[PDB]
C-alpha cells in the first residue's frame, strides 16, 4: 500500500503552461508541489509535462525544492490519458499493487491545504475513488437546449468540482480501459468514469480559495489570496 | 410599456455591503451608475433595510444627481423585497400588464450595457429572464452530501447571476398563488416562474459580473477595476 501523487495540467496546444506563471515571485508548480512535499506519506510525487517542457520542468523544481521523491514524467493527450501514463509509469518503475493509490491534482491549485491532501489519501484507501467539492456558490441553472431553463436542481445538492481527484491506481485504470473509443472522448472527468461502473466517490470538502489559475482574472484571484498571508 | 429597474441588497445586524468603497466610492453608486446610462428606465429603485434608508438616499444623490432614482424599503425576503417595489409602482404611478421590472443584486456592480440592455428585450419578449454563465467549473450532484449521486453534462450547466427581469404582473401573480411554505422554500423567483410554467430565458453574463459578499470576493473585485483605467 504505496501512495503516490501526480500533478498535472491541461491556446492552439502551443503556449507555455501556465503553471510554469510566477506568483509572488515563483513558479506557481513550485507553490503546488511544496504542498505534496509536506506531505510525508507520498512515495512519489510525479509532476506530469508536455515533451518539449519537460527539461524546463525538471530543470525548473530543482532549483527551487529538492525532495528525492519529485520524478518528471511526460503528459498524454487527455487529462486521463496523462494520468493512464502516470499509472504506466509507476507500473514499469516501481512495480503496482491492489492497495496502491493515486492523488491527482491540478498544477494550477497552488492554494489547496494540508487537511485536503490528507483527506484525498484516507478516502481513496477507504473506497478507491474521490473528488474534491466545494457547496456551490452560485445557485445552478439546467439548460438542455441552452436558451431556457429546463430546471434549477435543489441548492443543497449542487457542489463545484475542484481537485485533488484521488483513486484506487488499479481500479481507474481497469475502468477507463474498459470504455469504448468514442466513449473515451465524452468523459472527461475521471471521478464520473468510477461513478458509472458502479464506484462509490466520496466527498472531500474543498476550499473557497483553492482555485484554479487560468485566466487573468483567475491570475488576480490568486493574488488576492497571496498577499494577506504573510 | 414602462420600464422599472429594482437593485436590491440582502448578522441581521450587518451594514449593507453596497456601502463599502471601492476604489473610492460606495458599491451601490458603481452598481447604480450602469442602469442610469440606460435611458429606457422609467424608474430606478433602491431597496434598503429601514434603518440604511437615510443613508442609502443621502448617500447615492452626492454622487448621481438623477431624477429617477427613488429609496424604497426592503422586505425580510428578497421576493417580499421584489413585491414590495412592485407594490410601490403600482400605488406611485400605476400598473399596466406590459410594464417590466430589471432587478439586480447592489453588490454586483460589473454589469455592462449589453447585459441590461438583453434584460429588457427578453423581458418584454416572455416576461422572465435569467442573467447566467457557463459553469467555470465540473458541477456534481449529491443528494446525501457524502459521495457523488450524478455528475451531468457539462454544456447543460450553468451559474446564476443578476438581472432577473421580469414581468411584474406575471411575477406577482406567480408569487401570490403560492401557498405560505413554498414562498419560503422557493428563494429563487426565476425558479417560481419556471414552475408555474413560464418561459425563463438566458441572458449571458459575465466572468467578472461577480458578487461581492466575503473578502475574497472584494479583492476579486480589485483585481477588475484597476486594470480597466
Amino acid at each position: 500500500s504505496l501512495i503516490y501523487a501526480q500533478i498535472l495540467a491541461g491556446m492552439g496546444n502551443v503556449s507555455m503552461p501556465k503553471q510554469f506563471l510566477p506568483l509572488n515571485g515563483k513558479p506557481i508548480i513550485v507553490h503546488t508541489v511544496e504542498k505534496f512535499i509536506l506531505n510525508t506519506r507520498f512515495d512519489k510525487i510525479l509532476i506530469s509535462s508536455p515533451k518539449e517542457w519537460m527539461n524546463h520542468a525538471e530543470d525548473n523544481i530543482k532549483k527551487y525544492i529538492s525532495d528525492d521523491r519529485i520524478v518528471v514524467i511526460e503528459g498524454g493527450e487527455d487529462r486521463n490519458e496523462t494520468i493512464m501514463n502516470g499509472i504506466r509509469f509507476v507500473e514499469k518503475t516501481y512495480g503496482l499493487t491492489d492497495d496502491d493509490i493515486i492523488v491527482t491534482h491540478d498544477a494550477v491549485r497552488p492554494f489547496l491545504t494540508h487537511r485536503i491532501i490528507e483527506e484525498n489519501i484516507d478516502a481513496a484507501l477507504e473506497t478507491g475513488a474521490v473528488d474534491t467539492v466545494i457547496e456551490a456558490l452560485d445557485t445552478i441553472v439546467e439548460s438542455s437546449n441552452h436558451e431556457v431553463i429546463t430546471d434549477i436542481p435543489v441548492r443543497d445538492h449542487m457542489y463545484q468540482g475542484q481537485t485533488p481527484q484521488s483513486f484506487n491506481m488499479k481500479k481507474v485504470f481497469n475502468h477507463y480501459q474498459n470504455l469504448t473509443p468514442e466513449k473515451k472522448q465524452i468523459l472527461t472527468d475521471a471521478c464520473k468514469i468510477c461513478l458509472l461502473a458502479g464506484d462509490d466517490v466520496k466527498l472531500v470538502k474543498g476550499e473557497i480559495f483553492n482555485i484554479k489559475i487560468t485566466t487573468p482574472y483567475d491570475l488576480k484571484v490568486a493574488n488576492a489570496i497571496i498577499q494577506e498571508r504573510i
